[PDB]
């Protein structure tokens, strides 16, 4: 008679939380949704198989339309997971379906699961130092979304750090790589000239995070811009001022230029 | 022949991953470290349960002076592990550990687990909005620090959440709770004035992240400052002007009062 939110983690199967999986071994019914992320390092099949059970995968307008008409009404009367990759509640709209499931009287409990803005660490720049979070989404059309633009220059402005989740398009197997995201923001800045985003700009590419061998790079610009960073999903970062500590880690650990040292 | 970064999770000894859990268990030798936090839902001997292995607990010192002469040696001819509270290399210092094993010749890789950074995303509020965290630190001798005030102060003012770690000696065992850190703010504001945290500011709690019940409350400090929390350690949010679906969820899950949709959206 609850419903369970679990996070898958960010690579394989095995992301998950102990809790999270003996948890969901013991569900009655286990429904799921992969258009958040992607969870390079594993498939649906390798997932049903740790939990040892069916898996019903929900696109987003079953979940954004019908969650209380797909999963809920099973909620009542069963134990019922509801997995997704990484953490639930980060970069969705998930929280909202907890709202969802009280209208229903259905009591929901949250199990985490290593989320890529944690694992962000990993690139050696401290996470305290991160500002405003954003997302580099692709154009539609005649639309050419810039918000993401912005949060760069006001974190930038106050020496923070900025991550930027980048756009997926799970039914078209479309998944945006930073090379990509770069492109865009060269081109926003062209169109700006806020002299916040150019071919000297020093960025860090984390790829595959989760995956024992991710794909951690640093460097400017100009020199990341044609780089293969490997197979999605990767997430863009423009660090703010930089620590020695931090310029240090990029240097020996993701392959920085020392010139980055004169942090002042 | 390589070292492991494994992160333990939020609250419990089942918070690791799977992949930390097989990990650890195949490692020669294990150690561990709980004094950047501490793990409130379990004991050193349940976790060591868990994963099979004796598991030797390092000090501040051990670590921060020690690392290169305590752990990396044996990673030459071993598997080593090295487990902390959260995700690893998300304590500041940390970072620096994986340059001592390259430069000491030794692989290192890291397995993730929750954080807090990630987990407070259970308050209902977007975490692409918050902001530069911080850490409330208890005043000492002729010593007040006040840079959280601050940092809350240009958050807010850019319509950003603050995430506020609460002062912790493990040694100790000495916690800060949520009343208190209330308590140190409002001294704090009466000191520089900023009208940034008042008894009319809305403030979430969240405790004991991880567990299956979590304390989450929000409301304003005139009303929570001397409510009862639980066990520590808590953390305080000090949000930013709130979207309505993060007021929403407020209401319905951490017990806001309604006031809060006219207020602070
Ligand atoms: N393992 C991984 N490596 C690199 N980027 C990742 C990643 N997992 C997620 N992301 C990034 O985050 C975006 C999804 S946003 C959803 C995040 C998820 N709830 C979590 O907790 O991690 C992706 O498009 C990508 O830019
Ligand atoms: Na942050």
């Amino acid at each position: 008679m609850v419903l369970y939110f679990i996070g898958l983690g960010l690579y394989d199967e095995r992301d998950i939380t102990v809790k999270g999986l003996e948890i969901a071994k013991k569900c009655d019914y286990v429904f799921a949704e992969f258009y958040t992320s992607l969870m390079a390092g594993t498939t649906l099949g390798r997932i049903q198989k740790l939990i040892g059970k069916e898996i019903r995968v929900l696109s987003r307008e079953d979940v954004e339309l019908n969650f209380e008409n797909i999963v809920l009404p099973l909620a009542k009367e069963n134990d019922v997971a509801f997995l997704t990759p990484g953490d639930p509640l980060v970069a969705t709209t998930h929280a909202e379906l907890r709202i969802r499931a009280k209208r229903a009287g259905v009591e929901s409990y949250v199990i985490h699961a290593p989320s890529i803005y944690s694992a962000v660490g990993i690139t050696g720049l401290h996470i305290y130092k991160f500002g405003k979070s954003a997302t580099v989404a692709y154009p539609e059309g005649n639309w050419f979304p810039t918000s993401y633009y912005d949060v760069i220059k006001e974190n930038a402005e106050r020496g923070l750090h900025t991550l930027l989740f980048l756009d997926i398009k799970a039914e078209k197997r479309m998944y945006m790589t930073a090379n990509e995201a770069m492109e865009l923001l060269l081109k926003v800045e062209d169109m700006k000239k806020g002299g916040v985003f150019t071919d000297d700009t020093l960025v860090v590419v984390l790829a595959r995070a989760g995956s024992l061998n991710p794909t951690i790079r640093a460097g400017y610009v100009k020199d990341l811009i044609r780089e293969d960073f490997g197979d999605p999903p990767h997430i863009l970062i423009v660090p703010g001022k930089l620590h020695i500590v931090e310029a240090e880690y990029l240097m020996e650990i993701a392959g920085a230029p020392r010139e980055i040292l004169r942090v002042n």
